[PDB]
């Protein structure tokens, strides 16, 4: 394949020392647990447990992440990345790194965040309230893509939302990496209602853009009231549900530009579509979320060509904002 | 009716509430893999029972430290490993890696982290007032997670501390001393290394706790500020009481043996004498008095006492006016 390369923050860890990225080389030190009291269970995740506790030592509220060790290494580049990010704007601030003295399980301790429930908020949600939380998103991403970081899992799942306080924060670093030019990266990364199509199609060359394939299918979804927006059921069918939308002339056009080889699985599936008007998704339910802007914005984010999209800093200059 | 009990002030009762695999070191199952994988390259210490060796592990080329052990007591081969795999991972401890045996010679063997030890026999005399206060934070940092985690150390000393002086990283070894603390437990005396034993195991006093590691390490920074190698040259266990009463002097340690009830050994008869309590601006010199200042007096006053209770703990000493200055 043709190799490519970020529009954006290209060569900011070429230009920074080993220890910043060399997440392998990194030492951890593992503080006791004995400081804080688990208090009752809020999630249950893939080799992951979340918890409500107390740190004893100051009285405050925290969330302690308990990690099922099945990947050495992923824990070291998770530890490292948080790390790297601990006090930027909108980003999960990393408060200790302990494990119990019986168990040894590998523990991180975060930051206490009051979240509203994401089924509530959406039948009271303005125009403006998506503008604002839309802002708030880029803030962190346009921050974490200057520290040479792409998340790769971007999705409502992984966004904590304070509504009261209106304060928001991008959780679970779990799979995010260092981008480094000319890196082929796996392919096996994301939510399959929020993978790019460059993961669909095999294509590893991939940068920071990827995340905001991840956050045009958000916004789709909240502005138009269709959760999940892109409904694959397989990760060869989730590339057929982006064609129906897009056109299977402009997938031809993205993969002979960068000669990417499609798998066989896709012959008998792909078939033949054009590409729609994003127009056709506005009904009454949701036609008090929709405007030009919007529909502008939507159209910069989602295409399969991951060097047309906008980059954050360029989707915040974006008339959709002017308001906030 | 013998001597008056005593417990640690901090971290008194951590392994009474945890359930016995912790602490029972006798009933640990250790499992022992094959060291085919490590290439020994040379020889960087020899010690009592144990040689310890810079070594390659031939599966990723990088280097490791292999200390090979004579098992003369393998109940203390076993506590040495459970105490290393309870506190893997923690601040400033050296890491054990594996646990392995030579096919052939069937030597028990630990494997741990890489330190490239600087040489200090000649950056000793570079050393200022800030690098003594930083290095003294890092070993900090280590006693009061290992005591956090119910573990006496007992063998604090210059020689069981690896400086890189280069990446500014320090780390506490050789846990084969080291036991887990259970209030109300006599413990043996003959433990750590003459100049930096406490005035608790000189008198026969087997009740002590995590307070001991402060002592030596009082005895460390006394030899550091002062440029004084040991700071209490004692030649025999004894006279090494003697030495520390020649500076603390005799009063406040009959004040001591009376709040314990100790009965003092007969041997103390004619060596002992009479000493006045020494003030520590006394130990001051032109060769030294850059490393020295009112808060470092202060600080050592406060670790350099007999009644082990007394002693500031790792916690109250890392709050210490001394240490303002470091991050
Ligand atoms: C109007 C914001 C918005 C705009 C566009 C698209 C989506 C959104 C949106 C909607 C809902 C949410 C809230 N999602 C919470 C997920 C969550 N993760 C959790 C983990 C635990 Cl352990 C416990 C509780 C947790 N809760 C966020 C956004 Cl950005
Ligand atoms: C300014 C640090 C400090 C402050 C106060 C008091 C003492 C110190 C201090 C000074 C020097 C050292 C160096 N210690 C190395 C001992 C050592 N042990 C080794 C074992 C082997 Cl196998 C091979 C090589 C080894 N080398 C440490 C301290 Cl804490």
């Amino acid at each position: 394949p043709v190799p490519s390369r970020a529009r954006v923050y290209t060569d900011v860890n070429t230009h920074r020392p080993s220890e910043y990225w060399d997440y392998e080389s990194h030492v951890v030190e593992w503080g006791n647990q004995d400081d804080y009291q688990l208090v009752r269970k809020l999630g249950r995740g893939k080799y992951s447990e979340v918890f409500e506790a107390i740190n004893i030592t100051n009285n405050e509220k925290v969330v302690v992440k308990i990690l099922k060790p099945v990947k050495k290494k992923k824990i070291k580049r998770e530890i490292k990345i948080l790390e790297n990010l601990r006090g930027g704007p909108n980003i999960i601030t990393l408060a200790d790194i302990v494990k119990d003295p019986v168990s040894r399980t590998p523990a991180l301790v975060f930051e206490h965040v009051n979240n509203t429930d994401f089924k509530q908020l959406y039948q009271t949600l303005t125009d403006y309230d998506i503008r604002f939380y839309m802002y708030e998103i880029l803030k962190a991403l346009d921050y974490c893509h200057s520290m040479g970081i792409m998340h790769r899992d971007v999705k409502p799942h992984n966004v904590m939302i304070d509504h009261e306080h209106r304060k928001l924060r991008l959780i679970d670093w779990g799979l995010a990496e260092f981008y480094h030019p000319g890196q082929e990266y796996n392919v096996r990364v994301a939510s399959r209602y929020f993978k790019g199509p460059e993961l669909l199609v095999d294509y590893q060359m991939y940068d920071y853009s990827l995340d905001m394939w991840s956050l045009g299918c958000m916004l789709a979804s909240m502005i138009f009231r269709k959760e999940p927006f892109f409904h694959g059921h397989d990760n060869y069918d989730q590339l057929v549900r982006i064609a129906k939308v897009l056109g299977t002339e402009d997938l031809y056009d993205y993969i002979d530009k960068y000669n990417i080889e499609l798998d066989p699985r896709f012959n008998d599936i792909l078939g033949r579509h054009s590409r729609k008007r994003w127009e056709r998704f506005v009904h009454s339910e949701n036609q008090h979320l929709v405007s030009p802007e919007a529909l502008d914005f939507l159209d910069k984010l989602l295409r399969y060509d991951h060097q047309s999209r906008l980059t954050a800093r360029e989707a915040m200059e974006h008339p959709y904002f002017y308001t906030v």
